[PDB]
């Protein structure tokens, strides 16, 4: 009756100590009547180390050296087995019922865990295979909701075969200035540029393709940034926005018929990409009023601090309950790609 | 120097008994001075063994009762390991250096496969988890191919939630009669109809429903079936053309100028739905002559009676030369991958 909760955070990634931030909150937040925690952090070398509850963190009260406890006790996946489908390298592990998996960098994110979680028979929290895929290459992305009658900002795509090709004339009479460079497999921070005059241009597109072999190079968008939080399958519900102040002020000063359209916008993007569970989708407003998105983002933070859960907390949903509601839904779904 | 080639094959779907016949034909061309084959079957239930080569089949020549060596014999997967990442349940399993994955079925192909692949850091043949994930939901990608300005039949998708509001009067004023029905996920044989008159629509819609949480509604495309084979990563390229005679006809009997716009849209095709290493494109050509895209299918059949090795034989490319550059193709994505 309790449920076993399979927490996998870490990863490698620049974001790995906010990973290691929302599975201490969410791990305080868990309904002790419903759930049990398992702990399976990921190093940033991409090694697996299960740990106790009271002992997964070096450092824990310290941001500036808070770290993961490489436990070395390791974990083997049984393909195709259906229970016990996680596994101790070395003697036993608690039955996983479902797993609410944070793990930022590629695989986490990308739909690759999803799919091994998938492989294993696991429900898990958050999008699917195909929906973390789409929503993570950002130019498969802007497509999909170009395609679905979504403003996005203009752009171009390049993969190296193409970059060698990359003339900044062009791309500035069609984009303008200032141009914003990034690769398409992560580009928020990451190898990311803003291209003021043409003579920056060349050195943005070689820096993004160090990270990806796909590069956008985006149009500037003039206008407020707006945050909206989703949550749900089938019929995602969406919360307050929140404006980001450049720094996020909830609920937003916007007029309730923007907030409404800014809430639709967020709900449609969210079906269009394929998308479960949760997503943070930022948008611009502009003067104007037109709603462009900005992202959609299938791995939100879940820190006490972050935007999404705080975006819920301003809507009437709380911390234990948004986890509880998470979780919920990835059961849901479990069941009924069982019947299929 | 040899290279391991761990072949993947089997799976929970109707085409299993094809898949053992492609693996089978496979070993059978693997160049021996360059792999060395390691076997893991996939059961009808989802089960995977190890096998020898020499024993992985039962009535192997007897297509009426060819089955999978259910052998026992376990798979473990080590995520983030870097060196024997599959390893027996109970001693030894040789170090695979690549994977082909030829299981049909929907974990087998629509990306989670090939992501517990790149979990476990192993290079495969085929599309990446994106690659894989669009080319199989049928909407997402009829969606990203009319965005890459691509003729796609005309459609509408339902789920569950709005299936019930489909109306037969107005779906055939906008696609007509005859209708084509099919899950999204999945849908070439298993769970669709041609429904010819608005009376027999409601039980086709019910049936799809069955094998998937999406139903695409398709108008029909009158025009000759032409399939082209498509090889390649980053520069793909297309083999002659094939046509379905209702039984294929290699080189089909089409002009060059026709041959080669087929071939240039399917490349096109491959491109915009991110495809790596293999795939399989169907067109219809038209009276007419427009070339509108029917399926692009990212796991062709391997055996030495199907089409994409034919087409790849009439191009001058030998299967146990086609099934080396699949893995020479898989090791240099992995490479690439590895910088990034």
């Amino acid at each position: 009756r309790k449920i076993r909760v399979g927490l996998i955070f870490g990863g490698k990634s620049a974001e790995h100590e906010v990973s290691l931030q929302s599975a201490r909150n969410i791990l305080d937040a868990l309904d002790p009547q419903r759930f049990e925690p398992v702990l399976i952090g990921i190093d940033k070398q991409g090694q697996w180390h299960v740990n106790d509850p009271d002992s997964f963190l070096l450092h824990a009260d310290d941001p500036a050296r808070i770290a993961l406890h490489r436990s070395g006790r390791g974990v083997a996946l049984l393909p195709g087995a259906q229970q016990q489908q996680l596994r101790p390298i070395q003697q036993a592990l608690a039955q996983i019922d479902v797993v609410f998996p944070i793990v930022h960098g590629t695989l986490g994110e990308d739909g690759s865990l999803q799919g091994l979680l998938r492989m294993a028979n696991l429900p898990f929290v958050g999008s699917g295979v195909l929906g973390s895929a789409v929503a993570m290459d950002k130019d498969m992305a802007k497509r999909v909701l170009r395609d679905a009658r979504l403003a996005v900002a203009p752009f171009v795509c390049f993969d190296r075969h193409t970059a060698a090709h990359a003339d900044v004339d062009t791309l500035i009479a069609q984009l303008g200035l200032p141009l914003f460079v990034k690769p398409a497999n992560q580009g928020s921070s990451v190898g990311v540029s803003q291209v003021r005059t043409a003579d920056a241009f060349a050195a943005a597109l070689a820096l993004a393709l160090a990270y990806d072999h796909k590069v956008l190079v985006e149009a500037a968008v003039a206008g407020r940034e707006i945050e909206c939080a989703v949550l749900g399958n089938a019929v995602p519900h969406a919360s307050v926005c929140g404006e980001v102040v450049v720094e996020i002020v909830i609920p937003a000063d916007i007029d309730a018929q923007t907030q409404q359209r800014i809430q639709q916008i967020a709900v449609q993007a969210y079906q269009a990409l394929g998308c479960a569970g949760m997503a943070r989708v930022d948008v611009f407003l502009c003067a104007d009023g037109r709603i462009v998105i900005n992202e959609v983002n299938t791995l939100p933070g879940f820190t006490r601090i972050s935007v999404y859960p705080k975006l819920w907390q301003a809507s009437g949903l709380d911390y234990r309950g948004l986890i509880t509601r998470l979780i919920e839904l990835a059961l849901e779904r479990h069941t009924d790609d069982q019947l299929l």
